[PDB]
């Protein structure tokens, strides 16, 4: 019993990267803006890199890279894939999810899965600062905590 | 806040490869033609390699190879698997998707998932230059952006 | 058989103007932001003029003017008229459409009809960077192509 | 990116004309009174000309004239055609709309389409200062903005 | 009673231009190919100019231009606008139609309205060389006849 | 644009291996016989190794091995898992699919997924030389093409 | 435009007080524990006073007092009133709400309304650290922000 929890207060010193898919920009832009804001709100400053990728599928390798560059402590990946029609949804969703996972694992760097996978657009709108909160921001906050966790727990 | 976005304008200098499955040729051919056209339309010239594989399943390794050959900056994989009957659809779809993912990750080279996974043929027709746009073309464009992103962001 | 197509690559040298209606701002703002972004994304730079008009009806004359000023090569008109209730929808929609048409014809300058005419707000949201893409951006891109077409084909 | 927007504050110096159809006077009178009031409310003073025409159909030429007289900077046309029975509604509605459009285009002078085209009387009542606001006033305001836009943007 | 009919046999000597919208390319390409083929099939040779415009809306001015260039005897405009969802369909369809009309009238040069306006994609597929024939080809043939008519009837 | 396609004609010189699961032998036997036949039909001769494994699950490692033995150019895996009752179907199906995938990737050797995943026995019967063709044969043909592709494209 | 926002980072220096109603302890306890934790989590330290009152009704005066004591910068009030049966729910709910409001206003000290007013117990459970987050924690965080806001904005 020794609660090794991350610290949300010791931000500023860290370096983060946001990776966002342009798809469903209407939401993602917001999502991102949210994450961004949260960072600053949490005193962090090293002017976080935001990498734009066209689609959620992309998140995987992109994070992969950024992670392996050892330049950041945590990368948060944002995207939104609304269940529009076909299983294509699934396809992407899986790849997206899987990718981010693999990235984090392989890089040994926390990669935050801040991608919406709701059915209809509306639900999404809510996760992007609606009555459902803002995944973007949450993700950022998480990025912080994780990073911090890593340099406090380390082992 | 330093928007590291790819460049669609600085094409020409790059080397790409398209990998297409012959299955559902009626659509794939189109799909490919689209990607191809887009490349040229975007001033790129190194006469892109188009690799034909019989089925979407194949995409995985094929890309895998091309990717590891270090010869291309981005490989776009095209295919179309229409929900014809059985879970076979799923089987393929997953493998297809997973493969392309793995390829991109392992190769560290962007592999574009330009494969249709609609239910009926008609929906597909639409993604192949119908009122739903043209995934082929979109994929190409994406290939570009990703490649470019990699040599601008790099780290 | 001599494919006289426009060029999306030779942007920068051209001068464009966006005309947007404030009505349904929630969408139009986005729409516009999209077109704008696309311009820059396509290396164009002469800091495009954005003209705000209260309603889509206005587009007509406004474009008319800008067009006749011979200052721009293509003007893109953005607006969104959602089928809220009465035939008023039609009224506007027609006038809007007709206006933009007339403008283009009379001015001999491509005036892009980038105005949404969906029924419900939601559909619109989708055309403004949702799973339906972004008409704004599309329109911009088109503006480019058309302008370019005109100085390559000319006759 | 140079937001060329009109100015609602620099009114007074301008000259406007309202053209109203006597038909459905119960509403139009109001409508007009609204536009009028708004003008004064917006410090404008050159005692705006209000031209009465029996029916909305008339708006066309009447505006046409006023516009070509070069005396006004913007003419706002008011009328209300409630879907009472037959396609006559359409007939008028179209002509009305079309007319105002043509006027504006031909005259190069902003002609505001401040004519209601609701189905039932009640809906109209609402657009004439009901819970739906007041088209008349809106129209006036718009007239202002358009005029102003023209002498600030001009080209 | 003096049947002034055009001649489909005296082609070759004439100069034509095809204008096609990229939208719904899947069909338009075909449509065009059809028109093209027909021309050659009808011994015509001056290697017809094919002008690509992104959307049917564009047809108007584009034709307008080509027509006024006095270089061609007849311009055939191809496009296809499938009733996908909203009245947007109408908007476009009208503008498209109207444009081509205006062009022909203003230019005094026959502009063939070879644009499909079916509801579903499938119907279109049929007009593009299906059991419904090929509008593209038909349009070409018509272009010929009209041109010829003009130089035989003239007055 | 340089179509790097495999060759079905240059077979004979290559070495292949078929791996078949005994489960649902009634179909698999056929399936295999089909693949086999096709090979010979395509002039190949090095008397292809056929490896029997009890169940489709097994395919994975088995192929894995054969692949890594570097002895063959392509291994085709055959099996059939009919949706008899429980998710067990899925379990197997996934493992089967995944296995073959992994094999191909890890070995860098094309491993053909020639395993049926239909619901009822009958559908299968059809894929095994019924009105649905013969997956076995198709798979063989594919094995060929892939192998060939690898030594023609290589890089 | 000068965004006067509170600071979540500059906590520690402040003094807060939590007031919780014992009713529905099963939830409130949690609720409180949450708020508490958050405080610490946000580096605050002056060992926050937690005042227990039997029912939500009490919150009013209790806060009233604490607020007027000028000892704390923000008091967060926690409670939960589940719509068990009668309008009694309302009665309490109103008084509770109203009280906290009045307190905040009269004291000029931010009093956070961290009281659940869901219908069934279950919904509550969710707000108390379930998939609905934790109102308690949120309230604390807010307390912080408000306090901070007051000493940064002040006027
Ligand atoms: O398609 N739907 C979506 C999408 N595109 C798929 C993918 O990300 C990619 O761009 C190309 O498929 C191949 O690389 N991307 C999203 O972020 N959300 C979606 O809902
Ligand atoms: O079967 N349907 C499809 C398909 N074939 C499956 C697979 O790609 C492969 O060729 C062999 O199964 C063994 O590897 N490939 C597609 O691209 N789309 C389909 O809709
Ligand atoms: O009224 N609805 C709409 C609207 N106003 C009508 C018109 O554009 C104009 O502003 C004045 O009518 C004078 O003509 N403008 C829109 O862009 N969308 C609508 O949905
Ligand atoms: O008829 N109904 C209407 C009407 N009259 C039609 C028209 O303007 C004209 O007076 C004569 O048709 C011939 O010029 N005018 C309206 O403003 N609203 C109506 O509801
Ligand atoms: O939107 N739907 C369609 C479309 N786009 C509209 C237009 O052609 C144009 O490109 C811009 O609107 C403004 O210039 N064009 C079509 O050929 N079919 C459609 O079904
Ligand atoms: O159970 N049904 C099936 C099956 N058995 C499962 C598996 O292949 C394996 O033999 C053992 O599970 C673990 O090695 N194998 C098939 O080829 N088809 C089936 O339809
Ligand atoms: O009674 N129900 C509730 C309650 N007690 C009522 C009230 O707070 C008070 O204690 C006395 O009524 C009068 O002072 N307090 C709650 O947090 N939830 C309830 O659902």
């Amino acid at each position: 019993m020794n609660e090794l929890e991350g610290y949300v207060t010791k931000a500023q010193s860290f370096r983060f990267a946001i990776v966002v898919a342009r798809f469903n920009e209407f939401v993602t832009r917001r999502l991102m803006e949210g994450a961004l804001d949260t960072f600053k709100k949490y005193s962090v400053n090293e002017d976080i890199d935001v990498v734009w990728v066209p689609g959620a599928y992309e998140l995987g390798v992109t994070a992969q890279a950024l992670g392996k560059s050892g330049k950041y402590h945590a990368i948060v990946c944002l995207g939104a894939v609304v269940k529009g029609d076909t299983s294509h949804y699934d396809a992407v969703v899986n790849s997206a999810s899987s990718g981010v996972l693999s990235a984090g694992l392989n890089s040994g760097v926390p990669c935050v899965f801040g991608v919406l996978t709701c059915d209809n657009m509306d639900q999404a709108i809510n996760r992007a600062g609606g009555k459902a909160g803002n995944k973007g921001a949450e993700s950022a906050l998480t990025a912080i905590e994780m990073a911090s966790l890593f340099e406090h727990h380390l082992k």
